[PDB]
């Protein structure tokens, strides 16, 4: 179960945020015990395509190979708040689980610039939530966090120390994928 209330960031800029570019997730962390697996990756794109706020999602288990794409609409709640309801696809755009009721989850920029973000998510699907995880984005897959996320972080009263890497699992990304993906 999620518990906590993420506050979106201070003058939120959202066309520079979903300018359809990929953020890789570096770092997470999530508030509940295993969760999620220690070794992870993770991709999206956001942006707004023909008029419709969107993110694509990747996921990859470096370990089991287990990889699915999803797209989703957000809908907003307030600025740098959202509620999306995702549609699992294939890498192409074509849906292997529709869109339905209790599959959603909401998202929350805490804090954004140009090359790096903190978000907050909280994933409903089904009988399952997956408690509250946190997620150091960057535009370059590699980047070690600097000083603005990384007080980011502090300011959240959240301990940058806790947080996961997923730099040390080899994971290689389809950002054409993912940016096509947005208008799916
Ligand atoms: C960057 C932000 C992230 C968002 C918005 C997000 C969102 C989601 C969504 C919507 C699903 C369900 C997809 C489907 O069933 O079609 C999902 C599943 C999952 N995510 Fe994330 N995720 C993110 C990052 C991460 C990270 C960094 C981990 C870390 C380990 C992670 C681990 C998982 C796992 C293991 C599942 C499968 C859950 C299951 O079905 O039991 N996610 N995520």
């Amino acid at each position: 179960a999620c518990t906590k209330n993420a506050i979106a960031q201070t003058g939120f800029n959202k066309d520079k945020y979903f300018n359809g570019d990929v953020w890789y997730v570096t770092d997470y962390l999530d508030l509940e015990p295993d969760d999620v697996p220690k070794r992870y990756c993770a991709a999206l794109a956001a942006g707004t395509a023909s008029g419709k706020l969107k993110e694509a999602l990747y996921h990859y288990d470096p370990k089991t190979q287990d990889t699915f794409y999803d797209v989703s609409e957000l809908q907003v709640e307030s600025l740098g708040k959202y509620t999306a309801n995702f549609k699992k696809v294939d890498k192409n755009g074509n849906v292997k689980v529709a869109v339905t009721a209790g599959n959603y989850y909401t998202f929350t920029v805490m804090y954004a610039d140009d090359s790096s973000a903190l978000i907050h998510t909280c994933l409903h699907k089904g009988n399952k939530d997956l408690g509250d995880l946190y997620a150091v984005l960057n535009r370059n897959k590699d980047a070690a966090a600097g000083d603005k996320v990384k007080s980011a972080v502090s300011a959240a009263t959240l301990e940058f120390s806790k947080f996961i890497s997923t730099k040390e699992n080899n994971c290689a990304y389809d950002n054409d994928s993912l940016k096509s993906l947005l208008t799916k």
